[PDB]
């Protein structure tokens, strides 16, 4: 029933990140500022039960003058005080990021004489688990390509670790396709109907549960490493073409005994010997036992 802001800053003891501000505690920053009406709607990309997102041109954005397609976020106008506070806070973490080729980037906002509007970058080719489901061999894709997409998300994740963000909804719904097939990771609850989405459990919240790791599920706690686990269960979506994990079993007492007892998906049919010993690694049940995303990246990349 609440949203739901899923990307958070965390506090940093080790690493080579350390933690400076809470950005939503903060900004906003004025540099984003966009005129409102140098924006016209277009097609409806989704909704759900707090707002929608809309495709729009932007006239004159950058500081090139361009013209280009964009994303715009934006709450239904019947939405209360808190969720325009969340809104607002999504905004703010992602000014306090930067910008990075493998994840949907914020191009500016339009905060002043009406509702908060967000405006994120366009991706021509859609969501990655469409695009999987839709290359599916009998019963245009490529092994190297599967293995570059698995590359570009582990890019982006090893930016936002580098940031001590951790995302804690990472899936291939919430990575997208842009020129080139270049893969984004973002996150697009927004333009997603939660509601009625049975990967979503309904708990406190809504959550991801078969995409997180044991010590989310059981303890509640989030780290860079849970993002990791969570990267494991998306490799496999991806090597089996757009499966969704753990087929045929439903969360309930005996999977949440499953996975505590180290319980882990078999090798997808697509997936190379040594992809799947990412996953494995990705799902090791001690945390500090999983991979770094750097060390995913250079794994993948001497794999290649
Ligand atoms: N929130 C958000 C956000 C930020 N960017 C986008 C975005 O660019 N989305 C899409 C762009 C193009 C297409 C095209 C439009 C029709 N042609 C096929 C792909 C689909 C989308 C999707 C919207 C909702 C989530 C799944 C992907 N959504």
């Amino acid at each position: 029933p609440k949203y739901q802001v899923r990307w958070k800053i965390i506090e940093s003891y080790e690493g080579n990140s350390y933690t400076f501000i809470d950005p939503t505690q903060l900004p906003y920053n004025e540099k984003w500022e966009f005129p409102r009406n140098n924006l016209q709607f277009g097609k409806t990309l989704g909704a759900g039960a707090f707002g929608k997102v809309v495709e729009a041109t932007a006239f004159g954005l950058g500081k090139e003058d361009a013209v280009l397609k964009v994303a715009v976020k934006m709450l239904k106008s019947t939405a209360h005080a808190d969720e325009k506070e969340a809104l607002m806070s999504e905004l703010k973490i992602m000014s306090h990021l930067g910008q990075h080729e493998n994840i949907v980037n914020l191009l500016g906002a339009c905060t002043h004489g009406g509702p908060v509007l967000v405006i994120t970058e366009y991706c021509c080719y859609g969501d990655l688990l469409n695009f999987l489901r839709r290359k599916r061999p009998p019963g245009q894709l490529s092994s190297r390509d599967l293995l570059h997409f698995s590359s570009q998300v582990a890019q982006g994740m090893a930016f936002l670790a580098s940031k001590n963000c951790i995302h804690r909804d990472v899936a291939a719904r919430n990575v997208l396709l842009t020129n080139g097939h270049v893969a984004k990771i973002g996150d697009f609850g927004l333009a997603r109907d939660i509601m009625n989405d049975s990967n979503y459990i309904v708990k406190g919240a809504r959550l991801p549960v078969k995409w997180m790791a044991p010590e989310s599920i059981f303890d509640c706690v989030y780290t860079v490493q849970s993002d990791v686990w969570s990267y494991g269960i998306l490799l496999w979506e991806i090597f089996s073409l757009g499966l969704n994990p753990y087929p045929g079993i439903l969360v309930n007492s005996k999977f949440y005994k499953l996975v505590k007892d180290g319980y882990q998906m078999a090798q997808p049919a697509f997936a190379p010997k040594n992809i799947y010993s990412i996953m494995q690694a990705c799902w090791a049940l001690e945390p500090t036992h999983r991979p770094t995303f750097q060390q995913i990246c250079s794994f993948l990349q001497e794999q290649a």
